[PDB]
């Protein structure tokens, strides 16, 4: 209860779109807030920061983790969330996406979007006043997703410097895995990369291009397979695992058969205890979630599954950024 | 010391909201003045704790983004609290009736707000509840809170709302917004001319006009109806509240062009006049208009948010 | 200081009738009360604040989500609204993995699910306690403890009551719960089982009870209808509803027969078997339980979370 929780001043009353928005000392800042703000929740402290302020969704698309992960973060920090559900509003009487965004804006004080398009975060950027977080937008980024992954590498691991990370399943639509190589390429010291994809999955050109002097500079180590080789197992210190987009893959095209079909077909990337022999002693598992197949319920009793306190750090990351963009 | 800065309306204290009927010209003043004052202090940042330990549920049996939102984050701005029914997910699903499930809101709950596409779903929900139910839109009946959130903006933007000239326009057949809102301004102030602009099977209810013959003879209120928003229409209104289209399809469309607010028929508008719309809109509302001053119909979201806040404390004071 | 928490509780699950005691009950109908006195009043409690209960719903439901909440708020604590409708479940994610999603976020879960094991499941994956809403056709045990609240505040005492079990008793997680909580923990003088042959109560409830039945020397009765008898000694008509997704009829003429002093209850939602011509008697003590709900909920969360 001595601990202070300073809000990290460059997040103030900004919107949060992109993980290449934050800078090294914005990611540490962030990462110690949370750390911070878990001491004092699990201590059984009420924090009453955002007392008065409202959070409302605006979900075009699903989530359970991410909503109620944010819902939730608000909540503990004392502010107030308006449950709006865009299935049931007046979208249903042809109201535009500009419209909704201006709607919300006019009572709250920040707004969390999800959308199935990567342009319409811009789009809602244009019209609104209060701070709007990127909560994903299509197969574009996931950010806050970035900033939690990077909180359980560093408490998890105790550095995130210097580790060798698998960026495992569908790297082509996995927004997360987007969002994590540009923060830990633009920020750390990465050792070595592991893109591990059948090649129709692979990681974007228009990811790996904009990183390729940072890549070059600091000497990070990316090496593309399609399998969870002997040598990928041995190495890793993070191995970060992905679900098969199949709500991208929807035009029934040849071309989404064959894409769709890849995952299992084109390529050996299953985690399971079996493979989980291999490992290092000193390595975390992780996932965004949810999972399918690719993530063995094998693997959960084993200390190094870090995927379910990923999600609670998850919530204080979330805390730390509410607070720091409303103080 | 929220009795000099925040003072409920005595008025309403306990009370229902069904009509625009109910409202006296003083009780609307006072919720304007509490409306701003509630604006004034949630804009310097300060927080209310008006309400706290108090529920509201809504219960909302159409879509809904604006009056659903804005009591929610009216209420949570007085400091009270909100359960989160949804029809869709209730028992209403093994055969509930409607008096049945306000009982059931009514032991848990401080305030009811409730929609339904039914116009005497009210009456019903009345004769039942104890807790006061506030009407947030009865079929094509009423839609009281509107009205009085509309009443805000006039007076906010424009200073006045006697001696005004208003144009209603679009579906005001089934517009439960003009309904409440022609109810409101003729009954309380004296509006100078009224423009009721729809093509003739969307008209104004008669249901609506006559019990009005009174006040508008009393005050001497002029009544033109229009198929257009024409020259004259366009040079006298100080305000321009348009409606959304909820024989009547054909019409419409003939006249969908001549009602059609864009920034070239603006170019006809008083220097000094707003655009309102309850909205949603569709095109009938061009976002031409959005960047002029005189398009009001963003800030009266707003204004309806702080409306809300001055009546919910007026009736749980 | 004046709501002292029932301490058994503390961080538990509840999951069935069994798990509570005579005393546990009585610690629970008291603390309700202080609580009723309390809200009634206008006091506002702020005893849990900082604290969130998420639903977690699988079926419908109106009294029983928004009790939960209406208490949860009224102890001073929040709520976040999770949808299985909207979430990740539609991207493939198991019952096991939402629960563990739930309680990274939660210091409370309260889970109604179809099935009845799958409340079972969620306690072998959960750090935070479970609420048991309703588990298929198995049992709803805050509902019991409710429908108890409602019986001593309305009659005054639970010990000697004749009560009738009216209805789907069947597939009636209601009076399932119901059933185990008075026979094991009072002396109740008479059960009526009303209800058509192929709707009556299980033997999976009555078997395990035949001990507490047979020593305490309960009357059990089993009739198709609501006889002369039933309702001259009742001093509970406890009637519900057909199960439809997994003459008995109670009316004003009906009532007639009823004792002076006797209540009707009904966990809800209703159809036809129990009249509106019923609603404005003074016995119509079902409107009255809803509200009895939300100050054993109060209790009950109170006491879990303290
Ligand atoms: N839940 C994460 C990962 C996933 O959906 O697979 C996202 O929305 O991007
Ligand atoms: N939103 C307003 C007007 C409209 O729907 O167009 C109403 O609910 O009545
Ligand atoms: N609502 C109660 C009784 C019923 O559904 O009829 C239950 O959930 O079991």
């Amino acid at each position: 209860s001595m601990l202070e929780l300073p809000p990290v001043a460059s997040l103030k009353g900004k919107s949060i779109t992109s993980a290449e928005q934050f800078s090294r000392a914005d990611i540490y800042a962030l990462i110690h807030l949370a750390s911070a703000m878990q001491r004092k929740i699990d201590a059984g402290e009420v924090l009453n920061l955002l007392q008065g302020r409202i959070m409302t969704p605006l979900f075009f698309e699903d989530s359970s983790r991410t909503f109620s992960s944010f819902c939730a973060a608000m909540i503990r920090l004392g502010g107030s969330v308006v449950n709006f559900k865009v299935e049931a509003s007046s979208i249903n009487k042809g109201e535009t996406l500009a419209d909704t965004i201006r709607t919300l804006d006019s009572y709250s004080d920040v707004l969390v979007m999800r959308h199935p398009r990567q342009d319409a975060i811009e789009e809602a950027l244009s019209v609104a006043q209060h701070p709007i977080l990127n909560a994903g937008n299509g197969a574009g980024e996931h950010p806050t997703q970035a900033l939690l992954d990077t909180l359980t590498i560093h408490s998890e691991l105790g550095s995130v410097d210097g580790i060798t990370i698998a960026l495992i399943g569908d790297l082509k639509m996995g927004r997360t895995v987007h969002s994590l190589l540009k923060l830990l390429v633009r920020n750390f010291s990465i050792k070595c990369v592991f893109l591990v994809a059948p090649d129709a999955l692979q990681m974007p050109q228009d990811v790996l291009e904009p990183l390729q002097h940072e890549i070059a500079t600091k000497g990070v180590i990316i090496h593309r397979t399609h399998a969870l080789t002997d040598e990928v197992m041995q190495k890793s210190d993070v191995l970060y695992t992905t679900r098969l987009q199949k709500e991208r893959f929807m035009a029934s095209t040849s071309d989404d058969a064959a894409a769709l079909q890849s995952f299992a077909a084109k390529a050996d990337i299953t985690i399971d205890a079996a493979r989980m022999r291999l490992a290092k002693e000193k390595m975390i598992v992780m996932h965004p979630l949810p999972r399918n197949d690719e993530l063995s319920t094998t693997v959960d009793a084993d200390p190094r599954a870090a995927y379910f306190r990923q999600m609670r750090y998850g919530m204080f990351m979330r805390m730390a950024i509410l607070w720091s963009v409303l103080a």
